[PDB]
């Protein structure tokens, strides 16, 4: 966790600013993520959701975050959230939540200001993909409220680069929804 807690000490080190730019980040490299796994994990769709309390939810339906153990003795989703690019939004979040469908079972992970939970083995299931959730702390970011047509504009060119993906945006705050495909 030596990582985080030098994101949560210099924020704008990673992210520029704790203003809306700097709150953007967070969105864009969770959104990155997802859609990666279209040109990667076969995914076939990514749903944004802005939640009604300041959350963020992306999901897909591609592999999945890898559970197996990693080399450094913990799931791998753990070295993810800790190490790679979107670990910056574990350190800059109140909590994180994650769900994993891969390997025939539903898998779940919290983070708590970035500290992981035990993986939980769910239910059995054919599905796969990850869902992410995740709280930016206000303690960090001097604004705290998305902007629906930023996001829906890079949605929009993510959907043009990964033809054949579908991205679906849901404001939970005021209902606008978009969905974005190119053929
Ligand atoms: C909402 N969707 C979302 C959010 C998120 F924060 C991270 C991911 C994600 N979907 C993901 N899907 C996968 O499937 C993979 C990738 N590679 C292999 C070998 N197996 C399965 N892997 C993921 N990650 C591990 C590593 C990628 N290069 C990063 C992130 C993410
Ligand atoms: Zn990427
Ligand atoms: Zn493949
Ligand atoms: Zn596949």
């Amino acid at each position: 966790l030596e990582g985080l807690e030098a994101v949560r000490k210099r924020p704008g080190m990673y992210i520029g600013s704790t203003g809306e730019r700097g709150l953007h980040h967070l969105i864009w490299e969770v959104v990155d993520n997802a859609v990666d796994e279209a040109m990667a994990g076969h995914a076939t769709k990514v749903r944004v959701r802005l939640l009604a309390d300041g959350g963020v939810e992306v999901s897909d339906d591609g592999r999945g975050i890898p559970v197996e153990m990693h080399e450094s003795g913990v799931p791998t989703v753990d070295v993810v959230m800790t190490q790679v690019g979107v670990s910056v939004v574990n350190a800059l979040s109140t909590r994180m939540e994650v769900e994993i469908c891969r390997d025939g079972y539903q898998w779940f992970q919290t983070y708590d200001k970035s500290v992981p939970g035990t993986l939980k083995q769910g239910e059995k299931t054919r599905k796969t993909g990850t869902v992410v959730r995740f709280w930016p702390d206000p303690d960090v970011f001097e604004t705290t409220t998305f902007d629906f047509e930023t996001v829906a504009r890079r949605l929009q060119e993510q959907a043009f680069l990964n033809k054949g993906l579908t991205i679906e945006l849901i404001d939970e705050r005021d209902g606008k929804h978009r969905t974005f495909y190119y053929p």
